[PDB]
């Protein structure tokens, strides 16, 4: 993608653009004047010989003692080396150029003071795809992450290009870049912010709209593979009820399944036994879900957006304000809210699971398989998807209602966001598996009605796994065919077949 | 209150007043056609030896078998009884008249095809003040509590009127019925629905926005008592993070403020050191609180109006349609939310608690007490608060992510709502509690800044405090001052400071 | 019970009696050498003017001050007022007396100082049926709610006699007491300490207990009513295992179930089709369960002996220490492991359930009743079973990995064992509403078995439920059953047919 | 190691051993007989052409069918290969080496039924370092991840030799090996049991000894940089709670601690200021976390040894029993006990951080630097700290009490022991980083009271850091000296300070 970025006017579908794949980014020309406004206050504090909190202070016994130019540069190095005290494992290239974008968006809104060439910078990197070392853990909403990832800027730390760790002044020579020195304000408007917090609940987020997007087909090929009814999927009834989540998600299934298929026909008005709430209740709980999905998202599209560092510039009135929006609360939030929308997709793909293993309900043979007291069939597959539906209800308990204080008291209240979007990654791949076997069992299921076919939607669904993962004909090594599964669910295979403009980046 | 229902209209500020006080009520005349018209269509489908599923079947094995009259009027007894197996303390009468004034909501939408003289029953007991027994426990979301308030109309269980208990034919009499026979599908009209689980979740609403509004008033306090910064809360600030939450919060705290009081100017610039986060981040965590709030409020208003029976009756196609929207999801998953806000908005108030104690960051005596090696003023108050905020980390587990099969996998996936509602409660209470140690502290630490006044509004919070519970001179017995301070917010002292229109149903 | 008292030698047999029913107790002889020798100590420090950390210094600016005598009777008292800042409902009068006793106990060792006068009116209260009110919240782990208790030592608080509150002066009165003065260390020694949240989690182990029991006869009937078989319980099978409290469980259910019964003989070698894990593996998860509840008793059973407050006196040595022993850390531990148990015990029971009202497993007619498609029976009891369960799993978060700090960080750690025990109590109920909805649809299923009989002790539970609940022989009203039976389990109906010396109390 | 295995007797210390280093072991000569025997009667079974569940019989419409000789071999590799559906990382080959070895003890006390040759074929794998490859997840507790392990026998699968991954048939000719074919009741022997459950929760065991350990060297060195007290680990304060955890671990404070050390003498009774709680209350805290892992420790080593599979033969009766020892219960519950111990060694060590950061208790400058308004020295390794202990919270919810009911609700309980066991690993990174930082902080702290000592074994700890870390003399880059720290607490630097005959397996 090749963007032109108006600051503040990042979109959801533009978030996961970045995410997905590398990005070639410029401001635009009307991003300018803020910026350099921001720094000519700066400025103009320093020319006057004022002492503004977070300008040109130092901290604690110094907070409001103007400390000489010398130390001022040299105090911005010693708070980036000093912050950066993360731990574990390091970030992928993709979360790392979703930072930085998020911190290019932010700072280039122009109430930071920083100067556009420290900005361009860091543009550079992202545009020559060398992306500093972040290590995953410390923050708690994003002082260490955004300070290891600063540490490039000075020729500190290291960065990956082309999959490989380069020392910061080789990273920084790829992106024709030398190690710059920071001024006044430069180190807090860097390490400051809460675009750690917000990558990883991004993340999150576009793995909960695939994955909602990935049940809709599974469960129509579900509903399908049982001779299960339409009519819950009536129009009416969703209208009546009046949840938009839930009308949405009726209305997602109704163009995945059509009125009736082949399989539906050749098995009539089948219904005269109700379906289970797995099948049934399909439009309330995943509503419920692409409902909680949309909370998370507009705050998170709000928060990439947002203006997360401190003390504010304010160069219209001439006020530099220390305030509070480096706090990730809201994120935090958000983040607790998808885990509870990855946690049920998940819950409700394993009940249909159990639903197609169960004889007396599935009009299938026991376990999806022919010769059944000699073959095993999904058995096990079952079990594996019992085991990730079930880690996501622990993984479900929030962060947010957490808080330590740090640094005497201070900072006394936080709000760990990072665990909080941290988490959904994992139960994101959870729920992906138990997805991944939906898929696999419904299309056997679907096969054992010979010759007979889905709607157009749900064929593509079957083609697409049929393309990696034959038929269970007879006991085979299982686990191979889950894998393709899940790699074909992280691909983004049945993405597509979801109706445009439901998800909130889709 | 008194009420012209337009069923499906009704507001979250006209479901806080019916859940604060009696009401009467009629149906408006435009609701007539709809109800009379779904009962034709069921009268229809039974002159017409036609058969549907849950208008004229059994259940099981006769479930498309269409059973005799005899059969079926004596069905819908058979299951108001058996279905009354609920267990736990009886709810509370503004609880009952709740949930009879959302199922009367409910069904007079007229989709259920029930009698418009059975729901004119219902409203005749909610005229009369005369309120069902219903247990606590035992929805998985809400048959058992439905089917407990039912009974009444057949003359059976017992009703509470002026607060004791009545059999249910002498209550009746109260209310000018006598003892009603249900016809086809009224059974599963009455006890089908969410009406239990959304309640349960518009108390913990209307308790959330409560102690909202309470700690925007005992944060502006206990900023005032230790001499903190106004400029936190400058509109710019928050304008800049783009969070409506958080700008509207920062609005709040403006508004009780001021620009400035006796107590800040008598300090001046004061703020010559940063304010702690429990002070400063307000705004970011108190905003977080009110989006997840709002979030959860948009999906109750619209569940509170909800058609939540099965089958559905749709008069105008002749069509009667099995679906799901009984299973209540959206609900679970809102009052879970909620638990956030109400944890955070407790953690933010106690960490406000536990800085004004600190004689190193209050700038008043420690522990909010002159003579303090002899006396121990506010200590224990403050480990108080702690243990009621602590508790409200474990009391924050979501329920919706969990489910149990009931009914030889039919009922295959459930939601929890009714625990999940429920528990806001008692963590309501935590908050509660933890609030009122914190206006105590407040209260008692401007008193020691001699003869100063905060804003106007901040001095209508002293002013109804200190109606109760006198400046602590020296020790004393505290918990009767506790006591008096948590009776004092639960009957909303501190709610009308709050500007309308923020709050939801305020 | 009538108990002459050799402190630090409670056995948890002795503690369930305390906590069943009133007590009246004295020291044993062998007590007063150390209590007065500890007492002796403290006066030798005042008499000879040293100084002394918590026997006759202040606290704070103070903290190593020997302040003057005059100030310090008086500092007891303010001591005790200021503390007394607890808060919530009023414990019932068994948990009060229960904490009087751990008190008594704790304090006669002789190891705090205090007078063996202040220690008698402990005993007096307790003897007389008195019984300070405490409120059951504000402990982080037990100041506030041991100082409500000693307020009425001092003519303050209130108390209750023969269940109605009295002035502190007439329950002394009562008790043949006058209001007492505290002299040095007093104070501490009444306040500090772990008797709260050690009766708290002594409740909760005797519900779990009580609960254990109840379900081994509960699952016994399950197999019966099913056809189950009883080579689960071969004694080889657990012995392969090793593991003790597997060990000891099957060994209750073949002591119950016997070799064979009539209805066993009567389907014969029945076993052609193997149970499901609730019936076969109710070794292995009851099993588990009871290692859980005697870790816990074990940590509990010394707790409920310790000396616990602050500082110590070492009379022998004629040393005063300050240590730690206040915090509770080990309870907060003990009661979360008592929640496995107690959550466990209901999982396994609600599967029990299930598989009973499923006709393809349990050989009896759908819902356990006859004329099924127009009889509902028991489908909506289990819905109350299955939310009594689900309810335990948020309620099983741990508190003990909890911690706020509190006075000025010096109290910068602490374990939230009140919370923690508490809890224990719902989970209880929740999980004795399971274990009821258990022993109605055995009784009902073996009911049905006509004219068959289960083994000599099943047929007592069988007998002791239906002399308060009919069988079901057509709908009716459910819950009173459910009523009665959970108050027949809350009386210990069925605590009685357990084997001797296997749960840690009985 | 080299070890003769007598069946049934692992020792803990044995289980540390085989769990950190490669192990070659063969088969006392005294566990042949039983072996055999169990051989001999399933051989006797078949030949008498008896039917036997799980012996002779298929599953399903044939469990009690006597399947011929030639599905019956056909059978066992359907089983392996069908039930080899796991998901997920491989696990490393220490964790691998562990399992196996666990498979051989438990099939090696001869109630198993599988052939000496299959048991051998195992210990080959084992004794050439040849590690099959098992899948992290799908177990609920071990199917799945045993049949993966089992596929390297019958030629299937991959297996890790020298840290690549060769093809089965490659594999087990290192091990000298060719494939081998089951025989009946061997693929249950091989794929029923609660080794991997076991496995995971023994390396959670492991580390959380290993973290306790090295939490008494670092909590010490914490007491002497702040100038506290030895008078908290006083033996009698310790033996008047009578908690033995508590007894045992201020006798390994006094012993790493001495009497006496330069640094303590050198500010004298130094004491006149009480100690925080995250000092003074280090044996009640800690002693609470090693009751805690010693009773996990206790079940999961009787589990080790455990006969585990189904059914069990009893060949000295003639007997073949089906029963339920594959049931993870007890392990479940011990992997979440030891969650409890992990998290809150780790909330202590935070907060003796927190108290060294904070001048006002510390007696050190703030934030452990010279300098301090323009080094922030470390401040923001304090906040990792922070963020890594409150991610234990949420990751302490226990699995124990969730569960699903798989395969037509036959399989209706299971255990969720495997995802309790797994996530102690990362609780045990997290806890490690916070002691990691811990333990540089109070080197740092020491070092600034210059060229004082501690005490003889405290000084080979600050030899061990400083060994690898700098003091921090001025700002630089953080993270680094983290890692290092970390390294060398997971290699066990610290482990050998503490006394022997303490923690379970040392």
């Amino acid at each position: 993608t090749e963007l032109t970025l108006k600051p503040g006017t990042l979109t959801l579908a533009q978030l996961r653009a970045i995410h997905a794949a590398p990005v070639r980014l410029q401001l635009d020309a009307s991003a300018a004047p803020a910026i350099d406004a921001s720094v000519a206050c700066v400025e103009q504090i320093i020319a006057e010989d004022r002492t503004a909190y977070g300008i040109n202070t130092g901290f604690g016994l110094l907070a409001s003692t103007r400390i000489a130019s010398h130390d001022l540069e040299n105090l911005q190095r010693s708070l980036v080396l000093s912050h950066a005290a993360g731990i574990g494992a390091p970030l992928d290239d993709d979360l790392v150029r979703l930072i930085m974008v998020l911190k290019i968006n932010s700072l280039s809104r122009g109430f930071s003071g920083i100067r556009r060439k420290v900005i361009d910078a860091l543009i550079a990197l992202v545009n020559a795809e060398v992306y500093p070392h972040i290590p995953l853990k410390g923050s708690v909403g994003d002082l260490a992450p955004l300070a290891h990832m600063s540490l490039v800027l000075l020729g500190e730390g290291k960065a990956r290009y082309k999959g490989q760790w380069l020392s910061a002044t080789e990273a920084l020579a790829v992106a024709g870049l030398e190690p710059l020195t920071l001024a006044a304000k430069e180190g807090l408007a860097l390490l400051n912010g809460t675009q750690a917090s917000t990558a990883y609940a991004l993340r999150g987020l576009f793995y909960a709209e695939d994955l909602y997007a990935a049940a809709i087909a599974c469960g129509g090929l579900s509903v399908e593979a049982v001779l299960g009814s339409r009519s819950p999927f009536d129009a009416r009834i969703h209208e009546a009820r009046g949840q938009r989540g839930q009308i949405d998600t009726a209305a997602c299934f109704r163009d995945l399944l059509g009125d009736s298929s082949e399989v539906s026909l050749s098995h009539k008005n089948a219904d005269k036994v109700q379906d289970p709430y797995s099948l049934r209740c399909q439009p309330q709980v995943m509503g419920a879900c692409l409902t909680q999905l949309r909370q998370a998202a507009e705050v998170l599209g709000i928060e990439a957006n947002a203006v997360s560092d401190n003390p504010l510039v304010f160069a219209a009135e001439g006020d530099v304000i220390s305030g509070g929006n480096f706090h990730a609360e809201p994120v935090a939030m958000a983040a607790d809210n998808l885990a509870l929308a990855i946690a049920e997709i998940g819950s409700l793909s394993e009940r249909r699971i159990s639903l197609m293993m169960d004889k007396h309900m599935s009009q299938l043979p026991p376990f999806l398989v022919e010769n059944g007291g000699v073959n095993s069939g999904f058995m096990i597959a079952q079990v594996t998807a019992a085991a990730l539906a079930s880690e996501n209800k622990a993984l479900s308990h929030p962060h947010s209602v957490d808080s330590l204080p740090t640094s005497a008291n201070q900072e006394d209240h936080v709000s760990m966001a990072p665990a909080a979007g941290k988490r959904l990654w994992e139960m994101a791949e959870n729920t992906r598996g138990v997805l991944a076997i939906e898929w696999l069992g419904a299309c056997q299921g679907l096969d054992l009605r010979k010759g007979l076919k889905t709607s157009a939607k749900l064929e593509k669904a079957r083609q697409a796994l049929r393309s990696e993962v034959a038929h269970y004909d007879r006991d085979r090594f299982f686990a191979p065919d889950i894998e393709k599964a899940v790699e074909l669910l992280a691909k983004g295979s049945l993405t597509g077949l979801l109706p445009a403009g439901v998800l909130p980046s889709l």
